[PDB]
């Protein structure tokens, strides 16, 4: 699903962002334009308020006098946006103007008045969006007012920061933003002193939020370094966050409360507010925080440090002000002033010091404000009750509100992300669910109000504003899921087998109707999980938990596949399972089994809900004992029927019947099997449970795979545990491999192949193809048998040559002599004169052991010396060469074996070259 | 009722039948199966043992090595069947193997093992059923073995005859059928030597029948032709059937002992065993025979002569053996041997003739045998006592039992024939009865069982195995059929009327409750034995003798008519005949008497045992004297009241009475009655014991029964015997016929016809329709005095024609002359002019002597000579002409009668022709 959202209108800019409570039309301020749009996000009316031909520098604007300094086209930002109900209309309140103010109708945005001319007509001249803040009051006719503080620039004659204003009737009359009181001596507004400006030059006050409560209006601020940071002249500004009140009641502005606020997170300061939101509890939070119905909260945040007001840090922190604990605070201080303790300590405003004045009165929350010890600062910084805190990603707005006695509150991020966070300190928990509905890439606006019907949120970015619901539970598929999430907003509407809101599941208010934790859900257990393919229609009963009445009926679905009806009785549920015509077309191509999940139906809804693993195996298709007991299933295997089945009568007898995998029947291995080709010779093998052929049942074969030629001999049980094929001689052509692995079957009744798990094979090895001399031979394994023969001149087994005398001969341990050493070639064809060289002879009928080779390697005259670890037996001999400094030049290679006898040596093919 | 059995499951082939003595199954060896079969003979399990590619001439099968000879699917044949109850198992050894053994489970037919490998695990070539057999002996663990005797075909080196061999509990071990003691010099079986075999070419022993016996085992066997008959070289061959036997105990074989043995019947030799089967005497045979309960006896067949063991002679017989006798014949050949005299004479085993040795021994029963004089054969063959003797049907198995002591030998025969015999030597009789449970057309097999409880013989045959009870009495109606049978089995169960054996009748036990013999029965009679239809409810008595006590109450039942209440008094019953309401209905249309089956019927049974003739009479139903007293029975006639009655005082009075025949009243006869028309003529009759009409009575009456007219006519009895009707004359309308009998009876007082036994009827005669001749009147009969009137120129009797003369004509007694011969016709129209012609003359009115024709007859001038034997007179003349030569050609032929006076010839209408 999308977000519904309105792009930057003027995908130029935007500003300010607030909801009509009775319409739900949204308005925007922004720069250059205000937008009046529908509740979906639709633009229905847009206003050009922009770029006048304006500079900052003049005072009364270019249409009330002529300036010296030049103008330029500008970019007039909206500076505040408050909807005056009773007047039917908007205040839209810009800037570049020195701060004049707007009125636009309510439905069409059509400009009633822009008042110019008198210099209470003029706000400030500051070009900053949101550093402006107020509240509109209103009562029936000769009762009534606006609260506004804006930023001065240091502007102190011309601007009040914070003023009391007069908001007549009629746009066009003169009267409007006039203080409610004016007196030469004092007047319903409180500048900045010019002395204050000169000692810091840049002191500025700063005006995020404010709202009416009861009967007062309260302002959250940010202010400049006096007397904090301590510093002797101006360097380095940092800021203080800061509560401010006003009596409404009070046109001579004596009520004014400043105290600095702000709280700590272990050891950790979080001095400046980003944004704030009043709000209400509801039961549940207001219990644990005991407090009345009426009572209100305050939601705020803020960055770590005092430093940066342009641009702060990233670590910043979620508060709570309770508004009874802020107000005692206040009467505390109040009633502390009023013993005539210290002084009054507000450095802007009063640079010299002045003593509170002891007086005795009732004080009250009600009061209002004195003549003496008039406008008052605090001393003790106000702390708050931490409740989030994100390190990674900065908070920059935040709103909340009562849901079901649950109090959720919303968090903007630097990211452009809204966070959804229960808070439980009165309860008990944390964090729900986190989205980001609005702008991957950058943040979200102080402004962002929820909808009248509370259905929605409306979540404000430089570029857009986005409807973020507050809930898209409809994402969650079964009840584990659904309350798995978290995210406040979703339960499991039972009957329905959906994942909503409390509001949205029909019904819910009746019991079990609605799953709020994973306990009430969704739960389910089949008796008979595994049911066998050959079975039909089996009974199943089914245990399900935290549902609600079913008796509107059930239906039992395995899957898209099948659908059976269900009788309920206890609390359990009787379904059966599909016929054996409908169970095999899920079956077929699953093979060994096929975990399918089942699910209820509900008659009302027509949705599934609950699932469970339901397995359908089915042992019959196990073609061997192995597959059938061996695998990971309980499956009976039937020796004589030669079946797989879950049922143990179905075997063909008591006797006949294999639990467990040794039983079964297979082959053991024993020491390699070498088979000789062409010799006759028995073939022994051990093994288990071999079976008795019975009736009708013919006896062993051995069959070997031979792709040249495949042998059937017949073989004999002896007992359940041996078996032997009968003499016989193997062979393959070819002649092209020494050994040959052979895979072997062991078959009884013609078709029936005994399991071999080991899968042993059956190893047919063939004599010298490779060696025309007895050193060769008698040089190879002692596993081959082969040996050689005298009267033939050539080398084959025992078997293979006739014996006339005694003796064929065989390396009894290399205990023979021998013959006819030949050299094939060697390495270092060329060699230095000097000598040196590391000859490399490789050669085909050399001696067995090394000693005897040393000594007996010469090239030509040259003695040569043979190396031990380089020495590969008959194969290869490393000799290095001596002092070559003899007249040959070139010579021949001789090696003699032990002696130089006539046949024992022998001489290179090519001679060795000397250079 | 039909015999249940078994059809060849395998309707192919049958070789070998067992039964287990706890559970009652039946196992049948056949060729290529096995079978388990219920008690019923219902089909249990088949196995199949068949159809095996093989060759007998190959040694170790084709399994164990292979062999040059080409193979065929054989046929295995099951040549033993052996049950080893401990095993609980069945051994069952073929053939076709070189005679494998198999090991099939008891219940299931399971099979165990069949050990192939080894060379003892190979019995013997022989294809040929029961041509071998054994028994197997079992003792606890470490002590135990097989005994097994088979033919060996001329494979001597590969096979013993008989062996003692090992049986292990493992059907898998290798061990099985091994010898129990084996050592190089001596092993516990017996060879045939190749020496014998060189001599005689064919020489093989084949084994019959084997038993165990106290702690021996005996062999029933054939072999050829050693010194029997004597021959210099090969030629025909001829069997010696001889006993064998070993001690259980000795592994060194011996003990082994051969007799000759046979039995003659009036000088013919009976040689060759078809079967034979120990068992128990039972008290009656056994103590005429002289022995102790544990003594046991062998039955046996045996063929007449030497020759054709293939295919015996239909003469058989079946002799007996007590092995008391035989025992004594082995100990005292034994205690002769030790004795040192003569030689150990076995001609097949050994060859050159070792003498025996002497020794001092004490020789017992118990004796084993010693190494010196060591297998021994017998000089004087053993005869056997005979029993029973069949020419045209041959015996050929047989098996015996004890049954109350009484001693039943059942008989196979040729036929398919069981023969129920009682042996009664030791009592005194023969074969009570036979029977074809089995197959009518080819025989049965020497394996017959007898079932565990002894109810039923399974008999078995080439193809089907029959289960014959050893009884099927109830087949028997009477107590006199009963027992007449003979067939030793059945009785007759009094109180039941039922005929059945002992165990069958209840309480049979108690006194004269069964009936063995016939003068035990059923015998009745009935006092009186001849009742009247007239009477009713009269007393009768009854006597039986035979009968159990009656006191539960017997009723009487004539029939399934009616059934009358008795009571009993000393040794009588007494009952009363049924009502007359009742008696006549029986008695309708059975007429003169209706004999009936009076029956008994007991109160406790409820069925008809006794009977008896009874006869329902009825003399009154008799019309007549002649059938009341002249009858069959006795009854008595009433003169006066004419009816018939068993009472003479029913009769009139004393006079009245008729006891004899000769007193009734009857009409005798008289020459026969001659009667003509017309004439008024009294009839005479004699008759005997006429009665005199009493008052209210008329006199007699003759009536005679004449178609035409009946006519009655008053007749007067004179005396007692002898009667009159009154002139009259009679007379029938038509002239049809001269002579008609007619039927008369005599009445009187109307209607009552008196008898007329002899039926004695009047004849009617009546004068010339045929005679217009007086020649031809006096020619007719003297008797019907029809004679020749003159004047009228007619015929008639005297009484018809007028006498104006004294004389009308009749011939007195042929002294008669009178007159016109005529000629009707003559054979031999044409003839021969030369003569010697016989003509045949017919006509009416000629000579009564052959003196004056002769001489008269002429054929126109030619003189003919009649012939006397030809000649019938007056009607017919044969006649020889003469010589013809005359010139006449055809002439007139003339007769004169005595003198050719004109009136007195006749000359022929057609002349006769000569040519």
């Amino acid at each position: 699903p999308s977000f519904v959202t309105f792009r930057g209108e003027p995908a130029e800019g935007f500003n300010h962002l607030v909801v009509d409570e009775r319409t739900g039309h949204i308005y925007l301020g922004a720069v250059n334009r205000i937008y009046k749009l529908s509740s979906d996000l639709k633009v229905l009316v847009t206003h050009q308020t922009g770029p006048d031909e304006d500079n900052p520098k003049c005072y009364p604007p270019r249409i009330v006098q002529t300036c010296n300094e030049p103008l330029a086209s500008t970019n007039n930002v909206n500076k505040m946006l408050l909807i005056d109900y009773k007047e039917n209309r908007l205040i839209a309140c810009g800037s570049l103007y020195q701060g004049i103010c707007k009125l636009l109708r309510l439905e069409d945005l059509f400009k009633l008045g822009e008042p110019f001319h008198k210099k209470e007509h003029y706000l400030s001249g500051v070009n900053e969006s949101g550093s402006v803040f107020g509240v509109i009051v209103s009562y029936s006719n000769f009762d009534d007012k606006l609260f506004i503080a804006t930023a001065v620039d240091g502007k102190p004659e011309y601007f009040p920061t914070i003023s009391s204003r007069k908001l007549t009737k009629n746009s066009e009359a003169d009267g409007m933003f006039a203080y409610v009181f004016h007196d030469e001596f004092v007047a319903s507004m409180i500048k900045i002193p010019s002395d204050t400006f000169t000692v810091i030059p840049d002191f500025d006050i700063y005006y995020v939020y404010g709202f009416s409560s009861g009967n007062f209006v309260y302002f959250l601020t940010l202010q400049p370094e006096m007397v904090s940071p301590p510093g002797s002249t101006t360097k380095e500004q940092v800021y203080t966050s800061k509560l401010v009140r006003l009596c409404k009641e009070d046109t001579a502005f004596n009520s004014y409360v400043e105290v600095p606020i702000g709280c700590e997170r272990n050891g950790v300061e979080y001095r400046l507010l980003q944004a704030a939101y009043l709000s209400k509890a509801g039961a549940v939070l207001g219990r644990t925080l005991g407090v009345r119905p009426d009572d209100d909260l305050l939601f705020t945040v803020f960055s770590k440090g005092q430093k940066r007001k342009m641009k702060s840090l990233d670590e910043s922190a979620l508060c709570i002000f309770i508004l009874k604990q802020i107000n005692d605070r206040i009467k505390d201080r109040l009633q502390s002033c009023y013993r005539g303790e210290g002084t009054l300590d507000l450095a802007w405003l009063k640079v010299k010091d002045i003593p509170c004045s002891s007086a005795l009165l009732t004080i009250d929350d009600n009061f209002c404000g004195l003549d003496m010890n008039a406008p008052l600062g605090v001393s003790e910084m106000v702390r708050g009750i931490p409740v989030f805190t994100e390190d990674r990603d900065r908070m920059t707005s935040v709103i909340a509100y009562v849901y079901k006695n649950h109090s959720l509150a919303f968090v903007g991020t630097k990211s452009g992300k809204l966070k959804k966070i229960r808070v439980d300190g009165p309860k008990g928990n944390a964090l729900q669910y986190e989205t980001v509905q609005v702008v991957d890439s950058g943040p979200v606006l102080r402004d962002m109000a929820f909808s009248k019907d509370h259905e929605q949120l409306y979540i404000m970015s430089e570029r857009q504003l986005t409807r973020v619901p507050v809930e898209s539970c409809g994402q969650y598929r079964s009840c584990g899921e659904c309350l798995g999430s978290g995210d406040p907003h979703c339960g499991w509407c039972v009957l329905h087998n959906t994942c909503t809101r409390k509001e949205r599941c029909e019904r819910s208010r009746e019991p079990r109707r609605f799953a709020s934790e994973m306990k009430q859900c969704v739960r389910l257990t089949v008796h008979p999980n595994n049911i066998s393919v050959s079975q039909y229609n089996v009974l199943l009963v089914l245990e399900t938990y935290n549902v609600p009445e079913l008796s509107a009926g059930v239906n039992c679905t395995f899957e898209d596949l099948s659908e059976m009806d269900g009788l309920v009785i206890g609390n359990q549920i009787q379904c059966y399972s599909p016929a054996a015509k409908e169970v095999p077309r899920i079956i077929t191509e699953n093979g060994d089994h096929h975990v399918v999940q089942l699910q209820l139906k509900s008659k009302e809804t027509g949705m599934t809900f609950a699932s469970t693993s339901f397995v359908f195996y089915n042992c019959s298709v196990h073609n061997s004992c192995l597959s059938c007991v061996e695998s990971p299933y309980r499956c009976h295997w039937c020796k004589y029927r030669h079946v797989c089945t879950h049922d143990p009568n179905t075997c063909s007898f008591q006797e006949g019947r294999v639990k467990l995998p040794e039983d079964c029947p297979q082959l053991l291995r024993v020491d390699k099997i070498l088979v000789p080709v062409e010799v006759i010779k028995p073939i022994t093998l051990k093994a288990k449970n071999l079976p008795q052929p019975q009736s009708g049942q013919r006896g062993y074969e051995c069959i070997l795979n031979i792709q040249g030629i495949e042998q059937r001999v017949p073989a004999l049980r002896f007992n359940s545990s041996s078996v032997q094929c009968q003499n016989t001689s193997y062979s393959y052509e070819g002649m092209e491999i020494n050994n040959l692995p052979v895979e072997l079957t062991v078959v009884w009744n013609g078709h029936f192949n005994i399991d071999n798990p080991a899968q042993n094979k059956v190893y047919l090895y063939k004599c010298g193809a490779m060696r025309e001399s007895c050193g060769l031979c008698l040089k190879a394994d002692p596993d081959f048998e082969c040996g050689w023969c005298q009267s033939p001149g050539q080398c084959t087994l025992r078997q293979h040559c006739p014996a006339h005398e005694s003796r064929w001969l065989e390396l009894s341990g290399a205990n023979s002599k021998c013959t006819n050493p030949r050299i094939t070639e060697i390495i270092p064809v060329t060699g230095p004169r000097e000598g040196g060289t590391k000859v490399t002879i490789r050669g085909e009928n050399l001696g067995l052991e090394f000693r005897d080779i040393a000594s007996h390697v010469k090239v030509a005259g040259v003695e040569c010396s043979p190396l031990v670890d380089g020495y590969i037996p008959a194969e290869q001999i490393v000799c290095e060469m001596g002092e070559a400094k003899p007249s040959q030049h070139a010579g021949f290679v001789e090696i003699c074996v032990a002696v130089c006898r006539p046949e024992f040596m022998a001489r290179s093919s090519q001679l060795y070259y000397f250079m």
